[PDB]
């Protein structure tokens, strides 16, 4: 049966801090009688931690920043003054992220709940100052090196945003235009004719997954099991975008097309049909600006659609970034609960 999965992947480098070094010193004070060793120990190096964050949706930021370095521990000083510990680094990933050690290929951990932490690079240990060698010792040790590790990060992706619409509305054009990356498909016998998913990156820590719903529900290569598995994680889907070709040359009338799409949606699933749904009119580049607005207002009027709708050209980019920021806003404002 149906096993297709979409997997987000990133490879990053994590480097913990080295230990600070030990110090060699002695108290040589005029009436305070002895030689007295007094060199302090170094500080331990800083650690690298991964932390699960339920507000992140994808691993997209780790395609761009790929290297993380915690701080070296401080050297020891006189008066048995032990060096300050090096500062830690925490790297945030979505809930569901599996963390693999790419050197050894072993799974280090799975980030299954909010605020959960995983140590991925242990900092070096402090050097010892001469005070530790006592029986007037002139020896000290250096701090040990911080772990250096390449991590493979893997995350099964579920749709945050669904596209709806007729064939040739511009759904895959839209998806490809907004996508910073295409996730890899796993457990699917074929390699062609995959439904369209994309990861949208708006800015740091601000991303979402967009999917073409008809590709998923039509059991095109995987059969009817795929749409059921889509429905299984529907709670991750915050909003649907009903994409409408504003002037179909195919002669078709946008109002009736819109009605067929709605009706098919309601038949398939009542939860899917009650999701927030926004009208988005596409291919406005073909028309003059004011004419597009008329045509759109008229279609909205005829559907009894009272909400705000959008006008865009998925081809040229007109209105697309504004739409994506409104989707990002909605997402940030409606976390899954
Ligand atoms: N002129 C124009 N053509 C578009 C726009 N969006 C999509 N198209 C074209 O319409 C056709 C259908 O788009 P596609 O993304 O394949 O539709 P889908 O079937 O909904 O995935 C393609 O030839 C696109 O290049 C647009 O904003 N303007
Ligand atoms: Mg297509």
């Amino acid at each position: 049966g149906s096993h297709m999965k979409f997997v987000d992947e990133a490879s990053i480098l994590v480097v913990a801090g080295d230990g600070g070094n030990g110090c060699v010193s002695f108290r040589r004070e005029k009436y305070i009688p002895k030689g007295g060793p007094d060199g302090g120990d170094g500080g331990d190096g800083g650690d690298v931690w991964m932390e699960a964050d339920e507000n992140l949706n994808t691993l997209i930021d780790y395609r761009f920043e790929k290297s993380f370095r915690a701080e070296r521990g401080q050297n020891g000083a006189s008066r048995d003054c032990t060096g300050k510990r090096g500062k830690d680094v925490t790297i945030k990933v979505p809930v569901g992220t599996r963390v693999i050690d790419q050197g050894t290929g072993e799974t280090m951990g799975d980030m299954t709940k909010h605020g959960q932490r995983l140590l991925v690079a242990k900092g070096g240990w402090h050097g010892l100052g001469n005070t530790r060698f006592k029986s007037t010792p002139r020896q000290k040790t250096n701090g040990t090196p911080g772990d250096k590790r390449e991590l493979l990060l893997e995350l099964m992706l579920l749709a945050d945003v669904g596209m709806l619409g007729m064939p040739n509305a511009g759904k895959s054009t839209f998806i490809r235009a907004v996508s910073a990356a295409k996730p890899k498909v796993a457990d699917y016998p074929f390699t062609t004719l995959v439904p369209s998913l994309g990861v949208v990156r708006m800015d740091n820590e601000k991303s979402f997954v967009v999917a073409d719903i008809p590709g998923l529900i039509e059991g095109a290569a995987e059969g009817a099991g795929l749409g059921i598995r889509f429905l299984k994680h529907l709670e991750r889907c915050r909003v649907l975008l009903h994409l409408i070709d504003i002037d179909p040359i195919d002669g078709t009338d946008p109002v009736e097309n819109a009605r067929i799409i709605i009706s098919e949606l309601e038949k398939y699933s009542q939860d899917l049909a009650t999701k927030p749904r926004w009208l988005v009119f596409n291919k406005i580049d073909l028309l003059d600006k004011v004419e597009a607005e008329e045509k759109a207002k008229a279609i909205a009027e005829a559907l009894g659609w009272e909400d705000k709708y959008y006008l865009i050209s998925a081809a040229s980019g007109l209105g697309v970034k504004d739409l994506c920021w409104d989707v990002m806003t909605f997402i940030i404002e409606n976390p899954v609960v």
